């Protein structure tokens, strides 16, 4: 089972998963993954040179980040929100294309820098960045998950990991992954 | 303007509204909102334990769901249809009482579970469930709309939102809403 294999890569050997040691990390060039506090710190975002913010936890609960376009108005940062829940039931894969297109909107300019964040930068946002790496940068899920994890403590839920495995299957068979 | 405020809660920050990521969601306990395909999948309905189905898009066009009582005969599911059109002109509020009474017919039994569906589970059915939450569960429109949206991508048309605001006004003034 592929989800167990992905989990094995993420875990600390004690049955546990390390938590983010910083609020924000550049996980791959010009892509940052972070938490709610960094998303809400516009001066920090500006110093980092962030041009685009994808809120993958948009919403009103204690597990969401209650930002919107207007929060970023006249900061010059371009905003998109995805109202995802961090549950095995939430079909985040329905957003993989939407998110990859947004990341690529940012990166296809040479000065673009994108923050993909959620509440903790741990499950929802890392899933989207991993899917993007697979879909746009031709990384297999293990490679993509591994490079992100090396640069930030992450733990996508098992539902999200299974969605990434299904994605990997499709890209593999379609001949869209680097060997 | 109250409709704009409701829209702001629903939108993704790019001037757009996310579409349903699944065919069916339990939006509040024992109330499901879904599309035409789930309404027409009786074995799925049975596995979910659905006892009641409110078709809020009953009719014969490509924007309606052409089901009827006979479609559910001997499935043991109790059916009601409302031939609503998804337009700002359609007076869905004329059905708010009819629909709330049906939802409450289902929920007033402890094993009842109701699917309120339309063509996409996006505008007509979410409006009825929101009105029900306001009228029967004492939720203000913002609270009701927000809990539904957290559990399913929805976008009631502006006419429907205005009908919900008028409803909220009346319930507020009559002292029928939780502070």
């Amino acid at each position: 089972l592929s989800v167990q294999d992905l989990n094995d890569l993420l875990s600390d050997g004690s049955g546990c998963y390390s938590l983010p040691s910083q609020p924000c990390n550049e996980v791959t060039p010009r892509i940052y993954v972070g938490n709610a506090s960094v998303a809400q710190d516009i001066p920090k975002l500006q110093k980092l040179g962030i041009t685009h913010v994808l809120n993958a936890a948009e919403g009103r609960s204690f597990m969401h980040v209650n930002t919107n376009a207007n929060f970023y108005k006249d900061s010059g940062i371009t905003y998109l929100g995805i109202k995802a829940n961090d549950t095995q039931e939430f079909n985040l894969s329905a957003y993989f294309e939407r998110a990859a297109d947004f990341i690529d909107q940012a990166l296809a300019q040479k000065n673009g820098r994108v923050l993909v964040h959620c509440r903790e930068g741990y499950s929802r946002s890392p899933t989207l960045v991993i899917a993007y790496l697979m879909m746009r940068q031709k990384m297999d899920v293990k490679s993509a998950l591994s490079i992100v994890r090396q640069n930030r403590e992450i733990g996508p839920n098992d539902g999200f990991l299974a969605q990434l495995c299904q994605l990997n299957d499709r890209l593999a068979k379609e001949g869209k992954l680097k060997p």
